[PDB]
């Protein structure tokens, strides 16, 4: 209503129900909007985000809508901390979900998680929108077991320089292609590379990529042309798909449309 733009939610419409955890920007809670609608509420710690830039970008994110993309519902920016209001994902972070061995996943379920993410990324690619930090830690799982891509583009607004460049202690070295580590060249093809690593994370049930190496050692390994190798649960065909994401030459890496086709083909053959 009065005083709120289309990208703005009235925080008074929120009912807080459960604490879900704390991440980069701070706490995330489960709640309801206007009594009935499930939402997640991301409370953005003061000093952690370039807030004016993020708010302008939220207007763009409002228009991104895909079944495999965690939906942005709006922002609460009239006070601090500001809130980001999103779709609720009852089963939490993908990385944690993978690591719970009780699920006893079939490989068909693992491939479906990859397809979920690939569909979201194909959609983002169709909108010329880069994720910029794709990884299992940035995917979420709903009550139906569907994986969705989360926090797309949000790394652009992080003020902690330890996260923001390779010269940083918290940069996602293990999800970055050589041209990012060497020259900071981000593109659709750096998202493609990251997606391959995410496939590896899924098929590895949430192991850390290059688990015996430091970040520094990982950068040397990949810049020297070496790669992750095949997770035990990945068939040859699945391995071929993730490996294709890691061509040294960015322009030899597939698009998300091509990866989706390849994933569907393997589903059909492995079903
Ligand atoms: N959209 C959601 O429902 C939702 C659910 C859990 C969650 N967990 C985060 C994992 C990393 C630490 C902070 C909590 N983040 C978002």
């Amino acid at each position: 209503g009065l005083g709120y733009g289309s990208w703005e939610i009235d925080p008074k419409d929120l009912t807080f129900l459960k604490e879900l955890g704390t991440g980069q920007f701070g706490v995330v809670k489960y709640g309801k909007w206007r009594g009935q609608y499930d939402v997640a509420i991301k409370m953005i710690k003061e000093g952690s985000m370039s807030e004016d830039e993020f708010i302008e970008e939220a207007k763009v994110m409002m228009n991104l809508s895909h079944e495999k993309l965690v939906q942005l519902y709006g922002v609460c920016t009239k006070q601090r901390p500001i809130f980001i209001i999103t779709e609720y994902m009852a089963n939490g972070c993908l990385l944690n979900y993978l690591r719970e061995m009780r699920h006893r996943f079939q490989t068909q379920q693992l491939l479906e998680m990859c397809k979920d993410v690939c569909e979201a990324m194909e959609y983002l690619e169709s909108k010329q929108f880069l994720h910029r930090d794709l990884a299992a830690r940035n995917c979420l799982v709903n009550d139906q077991g569907v994986v969705k891509v989360s926090d797309f583009g949000l790394s652009r607004y992080v003020l902690d320089d330890e996260y923001t460049s390779s010269v940083g202690s918290k940069f996602p070295v293990r999800w970055s292609p050589p041209e990012v580590l060497m020259y900071s060249k981000f593109s659709s093809k750096s998202d493609i590379w990251a997606f391959g690593v995410l496939m590896w994370e899924i098929y590895s049930l949430g192991k850390m990529p290059y688990e015996r190496f430091t970040n520094s050692e990982t950068a040397e390994h990949i810049a020297q042309g070496l790669r992750l190798y095949r997770p035990h649960l990945a068939s040859e065909k699945v391995y071929t798909i993730m490996y294709s994401c890691w061509h040294e030459k960015a322009d030899e890496r597939p698009t998300f449309k091509i990866l989706l086709s390849n994933i569907l083909d393997v589903m059909d053959e492995e079903s």
